[PDB]
């Protein structure tokens, strides 16, 4: 264990050593809504798409608790990069439930490779010989643009066209046709655009069922290593919590950053840390974010702790952490709103990176595994054991 | 008194007649960052400019409680034309501290005159015969470029250069100069750019003490009409208020109206009017707005009672005044962050209306006069009798 | 209308005058459990049970407004008191449902008679020739030891005992036996204990149906007067809520007597004044306390201009002063809990009023007609006109 | 290590061993306002006040984790009781800043010995022979019925009467005598009665400087065992909020218990679970006291991962304690009065134990050490080094 330690320490300080090349194309992924080629290859440099790729093809094969660090630290660079760069991550992670013919097509002569995936069931397949036949379009696509694969959800049919089962299917980038679609005001270098097929072919291999996809039987699995016993698709929330808890960190650094060089118009205080109304209420607003902060690492640790015990979480635990991320990004976008009230009027400036983690947070966090609603109803059902409002856990 | 409520019902109706045009021109404003030729026509031909202008002048001289409510439903259309109409409006208010010099070159043979003003003494000015030598750089010149006067708040100094006192100055745009630094995220179209003057002369009959600018002995006169005995100051953060509440009522009527048409992903709703989470969460949102709505109300129906009675408002009053357009506009940051998570991840979306009043209300409500922060510690220190930390009332 | 406005200035004088009973009998209350005689005759002799008393059986018969505005200045005195007044007018006000038979019996040759009502259908009726023969237990009957009559809502059942149909009944304190049921830690005074009866006989005249009982028919019969148009039962849910509104308020201006001679421990603030921590705090937390305040008297004025215009409210509104009521005592609980903060552990002592308005506000928060999770519910689900979950508006 | 995680599992498992019989004596203690001696015989079988006595007088010797979690799980039976416990503990290891000859004095033959502890200078001593003379009246003395000594901090003075220094001064309970002065709302058989002393003679070896009682100059010394090298103040607020966590824990437990076999009036909701608006806000009040509960834990693994490692904590993470502390109680007292909705009104029954944890928890958040707004403030200072508002960290 004491080398898991040792091994996010060096990641989170190669966030730092890359960061500025990050920081170097906000503007531009900002302009272009999609990530910079010098982003890209530092993403492919850095490794930091193979986190959660296993060692065998070359991986680094970490935790869920390192993903998170790493994450929140990304957002202090880019937003965008720290969401693409999780995303890719989580999708890898999702994969390992795909037949070991699958996995080595994918990641066998690509120990860098990146999946894309969207679980929104926007596609019909149907039974042709040695496979199926895939239409569909898949909106919000993260980052799209620069993965080899994507993992597509779909609703398989009959001859007739009747709803036979729920389909989860790797098919590559040469299969794919992406459109323009992704018109956001934040997290705008993400490229979540809308994926395209028509009556595309799909092996046999490469496709599983949905119900398998959402499976949790890897995790008493003793020959598996302890990440891919890991429950994926709520390690998948944790991390993309970490992104948004990022943003609203380096948003109260700013903050603290810039609070003796400024007043609070039209009062008297010529500095904001001669105001003790304004020391208070950034007190209170961080401990707001710690509490995030702690939400988040609390998730991400029952997580580790089982996949290295090789015991199943149960229903209760995997509803309480969908509670903690919503918890978690509730409290960071209302945290940023008590910023940009401490900060000011020079907040909403577009050379000022305040509204900058403002936007991608807040855009980031409605995303539907971090539903804070959701997370509620969730979570206060597992005290009285009611059925969970949503299909995955 | 019946005739101030019909008035307001006429001018509320003209905001729907023109509004079509504000509407048409939201895209433009946003890609220009200022108000399209369509909308300053409108806002000329509807005398929506004119509301705190005297009846002298041609004006419709109404008071606090009409130009709020119509800044309320203009915001529905464009925020920033709601927010650049109500602050022309606020100006030209404050304008009749000025002699009747002043006025009658201002007013006389323009009814329709439109005014800029910024407080924030960001100039000097030195004696020269006849009236004074002006230079500096004030920022925040809301709707500047299609303003006809700006009054610029600066410092009086000797000829050796020392502090001597604060001067409010009438300066028209001719004797102006605009320089392009306006780029935020929201607010875009109000085009508050940087007003720049060098060496600019100023005639005496244009020129106030500030200390009379604050002035609030008009309150008492009955030789003036009723507009002119309100309390002016005060009387502008209500209405700027009005712009950030407007959005935000615009922000729930949006939200109400896709309700039944949208799902809560990943949930089992596929309406969110299903959710009975939803409704009441909704509920209780739309209940802070109608709180911050009760408040500006509350304000506005304080200042215009004591300006048709004549009476002055003491400080306790105006300091509570100042608490409740902080609140009111806190309530809507704070509810609009509420609605994002109602309604969703397309909330983003550069095609949707949502994040246009999310933005332009969090930017417009960090204006110096609506902080909430400021607000509580004015309204909270008149139980005491502590002194205001501010220097205007 | 003049007069209206007088009458409360008057009646609120009144509160002022016999005040000092109130607050003289508070200590008996909290030890016994019910009012003390002083009380009784000081609500008999103020004649603040016959607000809602009509005028031709010699009551006052003022407005929702007036009985809202006497409900909050009694609380200052006495919680318990304002609890039991302002039901008794409420239970008063509901009584006018009933023929004139019932109302000539009970309002006849008492001009101050006072009833008690409980409307949680606790009995079964069945039919008895010349009337009904009632049976049950009726927990919370508020001010039931000093009242003379009081509403009970049964189930009306046949023979065999299946239900037929629901029923109110009006019944006397001679067939009355009260059970010691009423051991709380606030409102303790307020006497709630339950109403026993064991098939006891009430007349035709004195029974009308529940479906009756609800009936907001009278609101356009021009015949009645303007209070008896009024919507009853929103129109108690507003008095209640004034009650614990009016407890809120003395709170503050409690805190705010006391913070300049008290300090905030373990700081180097001496004075809580000193604090401009503490002063900002005070300042939201009182804007809050207004908000509420804001809320009831819209909710009241509503209610109050519908009656003497003689239109119906819709459900809409109806389904809003709900929420309305529901929020205003949210928010007031909510500053209670702030409010002792400000104040510290010296709040908590038995001789200190503060835990007293704490105590008193909490319980009585938590009355039916003031759940502000239904309120929510009711109130969002007006705006997609979704069925009341409550069966009475 | 895993020694001290074995033995809190064992000390938690003596709290429900002993449980049944501080629950039983709660309704004595509320009747007189002290512990009964079926508790106080409990918590010196049980040895819960040596936990954080020293092993070589026969003590517990664990560390401020294990007392919090012993604390958190006592309120559950009586929150006085975790009270009292807590406070005496706290003020054992706040002895070892004494000198031997005091400790040896103390707890040389009392191995289960019970300190009290005020720290507010409410006494005057002055130097005599051999010693000091003391005299004070110290409010607030926790369990001081049961102590077996007390530390009282006073001012030193002069013949003449000058301030010459603050002390801390170990006086036994033969030379106390205590006022009844404890009538509260809440935690009343803590028995927090005023220790009175007149011209009490202390000797030289049982008074240290208040100086030296503040010091943290232990937190090095390899000499001392771990848990006295821990910053005895911090670890005390921890403890105590504890307590109030515990006590919240509780009333969760409690609202989940009775949720199936309650209804929300006036509602259709015959059952509470039926309701997803109840469900919904119940697991978001939940995630506070979650976040609350991860607060209290941060801190304390703060204190004694520094306390193990023998590194002394520097001021910021001490001011950060502060602010968790006080953030811990205030998100539990805000959770409680959502607990109260929840529930509804027959959690104002004195028969219901919601009520008691409500008015306990209340009570003792409002120590000195959790005050919430001095936290945020200490807290928010820490970010821009400014002088912290107390004296004692
Ligand atoms: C930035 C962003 C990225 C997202 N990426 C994905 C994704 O990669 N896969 C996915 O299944 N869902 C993703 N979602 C989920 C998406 O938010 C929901 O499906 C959404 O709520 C659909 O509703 P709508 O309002 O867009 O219509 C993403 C959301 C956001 C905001
Ligand atoms: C959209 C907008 C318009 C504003 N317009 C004006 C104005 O017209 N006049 C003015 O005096 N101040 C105006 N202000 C006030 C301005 O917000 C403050 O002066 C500001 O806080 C200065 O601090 P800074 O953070 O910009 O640096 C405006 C603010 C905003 C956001
Ligand atoms: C102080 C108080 C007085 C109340 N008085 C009445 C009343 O007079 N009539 C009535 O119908 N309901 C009254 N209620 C309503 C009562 O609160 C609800 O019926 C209650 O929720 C029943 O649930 P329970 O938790 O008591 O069980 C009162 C409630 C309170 C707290
Ligand atoms: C239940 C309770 C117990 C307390 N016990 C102690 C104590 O043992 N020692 C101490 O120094 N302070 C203690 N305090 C601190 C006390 O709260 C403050 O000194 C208090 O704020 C003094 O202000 P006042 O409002 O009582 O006057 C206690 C407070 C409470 C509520
Ligand atoms: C939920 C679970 C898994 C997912 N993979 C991509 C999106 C997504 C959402
Ligand atoms: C405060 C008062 C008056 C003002 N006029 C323009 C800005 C502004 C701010
Ligand atoms: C709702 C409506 C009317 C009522 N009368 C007494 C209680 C009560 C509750
Ligand atoms: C702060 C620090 C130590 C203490 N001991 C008893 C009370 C108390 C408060």
């Amino acid at each position: 264990r004491s080398e898991t330690a040792e091994l996010r320490a060096e990641l989170v300080e190669r966030v730092h050593k890359f960061g500025p090349v990050f920081a170097d194309g906000v503007a531009e992924g900002e302009r272009e809504r999609r990530l910079p080629d010098a982003t890209v290859r530092a993403i492919d440099q850095s490794q930091l798409a193979m986190l959660w790729t296993a060692k065998s093809y070359g991986g680094l094969e970490t935790d869920v608790r390192t993903m998170s660090e790493v994450a929140k630290v990304l957002s202090h660079y880019c937003p965008s990069t720290s969401w693409v760069v999780n995303n890719v991550n989580g999708s890898n992670l999702l994969a390992s439930k795909f037949p070991r013919a699958a996995l080595d097509e994918v990641f066998g002569d690509a120990p860098g490779a990146k999946l894309a995936s969207v679980f929104a069931a926007a596609g019909t397949a149907v039974r042709t010989p040695g496979g199926y036949r895939l239409t569909g379009s898949w909106p919000y696509g993260t980052g799209i643009l620069h993965d080899d694969w994507a993992i597509l959800v779909a609703r398989e049919v009959d001859a007739d066209g009747e709803p036979v089962g729920g389909l989860s299917m790797l098919v590559p980038a040469r299969d794919l046709t992406v459109e323009d679609t992704w018109h956001t005001v934040g997290m705008r270098a993400t490229g979540s655009h809308t994926v395209v097929l028509r009556d595309t072919f799909v092996p046999e291999h490469r496709v599983i069922s949905g119900e398998l996809q959402r499976s949790r039987e890897s995790a008493t699995d003793l020959g598996l290593p302890p990440l891919f016993r890991t429950a994926a698709i709520a390690a998948m929330a944790v991390v993309c919590a970490s992104v948004v808890l990022g943003a609203g960190q380096a948003a109260r650094a700013l903050v603290v950053e810039k609070a003796p060089t400024r007043g609070i118009a039209p009062s008297k205080y010529t500095r904001q840390t001669d105001s003790r109304t304004f020391v208070s209420s950034l007190g209170r607003t961080a401990l707001s974010i710690d509490a995030a902060e702690m939400h988040v690492a609390r998730a991400a640790t029952a997580l580790d702790d089982a996949a290295y015990d090789a015991v199943a979480l149960p229903d209760s635990e995997l509803l309480r952490i969908r509670g903690d991320v919503g918890q978690a990004v509730s409290l960071v976008t209302t945290a940023l709103d008590e910023l940009l009230w401490a900060h000011g009027a020079a907040s909403f400036a577009e050379s000022n990176p305040l509204q900058r983690y403002w936007r991608d947070a807040n855009t980031a966090a409605r995303h539907a595994m971090l539903n804070v609603h959701v997370g509620h109803e969730l979570y206060g059902g597992s005290f009285f054991g009611l059925d969970p409002i949503v299909p995955s856990l």
